[PDB]
């Protein structure tokens, strides 16, 4: 009695999404249309299945519960975690991210390593009260900290030369180095690597297999790496 059967017979694929994640899954302000990388992924899957997508709004706090309860067939991208996998299935991953450091480009030879940013003479900008700030204290215990309060942005301090570096997700960094060509990712790998995947019911092997099969097929023609580039996004190796 797999969801695969129900999706094909009904002609409808139900997709749970928060719609508040630029540029993975957003709603267009005026029109209220869903757009973004995960939306295009789901459009392609429904096209290949010969079915229509139904978007089912949810929030971060309930999006996993929407899978467990059967409010939708599949989620948009979420971070795969052991805790989440106790209750939900995940598809294969198509996007790897982690924490990386940003500096001004001109200061690359000076700050080419994590260790170079961990020094009494270096200032690291952080955002006050965040997860990110706690990680900066872990990675750069010898450095001087500039902890600014939202809405002030940590990266703006780096732009202004008031701090030498900051850290953020590779996703955000990729976006920032696009917008501010004067910035660069310190090329010394990433910390706390993690993976985005779609959730499906933990108890429906047949549907889980079907989506993984489709992902494998798409990967063989570079579909996801091309779609990531469409959005100027890039997966870590
Ligand atoms: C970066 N992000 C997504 C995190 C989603 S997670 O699966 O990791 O729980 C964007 C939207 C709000 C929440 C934070």
């Amino acid at each position: 009695e797999s969801k695969l059967d129900q999706i094909l017979s009904s002609g409808e694929l139900k997709v749970g999404t928060t719609g508040d994640w630029d540029p993975m899954a957003m709603k267009d302000p005026a029109t209220n249309k869903y757009k973004g990388f995960d939306i295009d992924v789901m459009q392609e899957l429904a096209k290949d299945m010969g079915v229509k997508i139904t978007f089912v709004p949810t929030e971060w706090k309930t999006i996993v519960s929407g899978i467990t309860a059967g409010r939708y067939d599949i989620s948009t991208s979420v971070t795969k975690t052991p805790k989440r996998a106790e209750v939900a299935g995940f598809t294969d991953s198509y996007y790897k991210y982690g924490t990386v450091p940003l500096v001004l480009k001109k200061n690359l030879k000076k700050y080419s390593t994590w260790k170079s940013l961990n020094n009494k003479d270096v200032t690291i900008a952080t955002t006050l009260g965040t997860s990110q700030e706690e990680k900066a204290k872990e990675f750069f215990p010898l450095s001087k900290l500039q902890s600014v309060e939202s809405p002030a942005r940590d990266f703006q301090e780096v732009l202004a030369g008031r701090a030498d570096g900051n850290i953020t997700s590779s996703t955000e960094a990729n976006k920032l180095v696009v917008k501010y060509p004067q910035l660069a990712i310190v090329p010394d790998g990433e910390k706390n690597p993690a993976f985005l995947a779609m959730m499906v019911s933990k108890n429906d092997q047949v549907w889980n297999d079907y989506v993984n099969e489709w992902i494998k097929s798409k990967k063989s023609s570079g579909f996801f790496n091309k779609l990531l580039a469409k959005y100027n996004l890039k997966s870590l190796l």
